[PDB]
Order: structure tokens, then C-alpha cells, then sequence
RNA sequence: UCGGACU
């Protein structure tokens, strides 16, 4: 029986992050790419904003071991594939990814903790399908720990229309998931 | 439908 309050839990001044109004997705660019995309007076991302008709951030340095910075991509599916068609676009200009290849660049995208194998498949069939007939390649850290809303994170490697392809088949099998997790019961079923 | 890919 309860009597008195018990977790309540507000505000940490250790670790703090702005959440975007709409849908959102991350995207890692090299940081030899934020002087490029930030560059231009700082206002090519507000132009990409204006542009794509999204809501593009600027994120801080992920770790030392990290050499690239997360671009804040939030808006529809029209306003999300038209701003980072420009990410992809400016690597594409200026290869700073590797001179002897072509664009690929990280997506990070916050999807449910036990729907992380959902995101990978069969063991590792989306991992596999993605990587070779796509380009993009699924990922998902080890010391892995889900953040508040129950969600990990993903990391896809790929061009602008692979990512596409990759970033789409994830989040309609995190549908599917949600759909099994919402939905159970269906017709009589018998013991 | 779906379970931990990555050396």
C-alpha cells in the first residue's frame, strides 16, 4: 500500500537536449563537413531549413573517436528526403568522405530497444540485404543502453537513395513491430 | 514476425 510519493524526477543539469518539434532524423556528416554546411556566413542550414522546408540543427562533437558532427533533420517525408539530398549533395561537391569512393554517410535514427533485431531481421538478413544490394549498412552499438523513451539507436552507412531504401524498410518493420506489440488478439484462437 | 548484425 502506498502512503507516500515515490520517483518523481525532473530536470538533469548533467545532460540536457532541445527535442525537435515533428519527426526527426540525425544525420552524420565529417566534421571536416560542419566548416562546409555551417560555412557559408552560417546560412546554408538556414537556408537548408527554408530550402528543404525542414527544421535543420546543428549538433556538438559525439566523442574524440567521432571525426564527424550530427545534423538535426526534422520535418515530413517531402521536407526530410530534400534536405539531406543537399548533406549528400555537398559531399558529393567536395568528397570529403574518401576522394577514391562516392558519398556515405551515418544516419542515426532512435527506434524501440527489443525492436532493435527487428531492425536487422532474420539475425542479420536486413543487415546483409541492406549492405550488399543496397549500399547502407544497419548497425547497433554493443554497450548499448536504450534511452528514455525505451529506444536505441541504428546507424546506417550509405548514399542518399540507399539510406532511403534502408532508413524506410527499418521504419516499416518497427511499424510491423508496433503493430504485434498494440495488436494480439485476433479471431477466437483456441488453448 | 522479428531477436543482436558489425572482427
Amino acid at each position: 500500500g502506498a502512503m507516500g510519493p515515490s520517483s518523481v524526477s525532473g530536470a538533469a543539469p548533467f545532460s540536457s537536449f532541445m527535442p525537435p518539434e515533428q519527426e526527426t532524423v540525425h544525420v552524420f556528416i565529417p566534421a571536416q563537413a560542419v566548416g562546409a554546411i555551417i560555412g557559408d556566413d552560417g546560412q546554408h542550414i538556414k537556408q537548408l531549413s527554408r530550402f528543404a522546408s525542414a527544421s535543420i540543427k546543428i549538433a556538438p562533437p559525439e566523442t574524440p573517436d567521432s571525426k564527424v558532427r550530427m545534423v538535426v533533420i526534422t520535418g515530413p517525408p517531402e521536407a526530410q528526403f530534400k534536405a539531406q539530398g543537399r548533406i549528400y549533395g555537398k559531399l558529393k561537391e567536395e568528397n570529403f568522405f574518401g576522394p577514391k569512393e562516392e558519398v556515405k554517410l551515418e544516419t542515426h535514427i532512435r527506434v524501440p530497444a527489443s525492436a532493435a533485431g527487428r531492425v536487422i531481421g532474420k539475425g542479420g538478413k536486413t543487415v546483409n540485404e541492406l549492405q550488399n544490394l543496397t549500399a547502407a549498412e544497419v548497425v547497433v552499438p554493443r554497450d548499448q543502453t536504450p534511452d528514455e523513451n525505451e529506444q536505441v539507436i541504428v546507424k546506417i552507412i550509405g548514399h542518399f537513395y540507399a539510406s532511403q531504401m534502408a532508413q524506410r524498410k527499418i521504419r516499416d518493420i518497427l511499424a510491423q513491430v508496433k503493430q504485434q506489440h498494440q495488436k494480439g488478439q485476433s479471431g477466437q484462437l483456441q488453448a
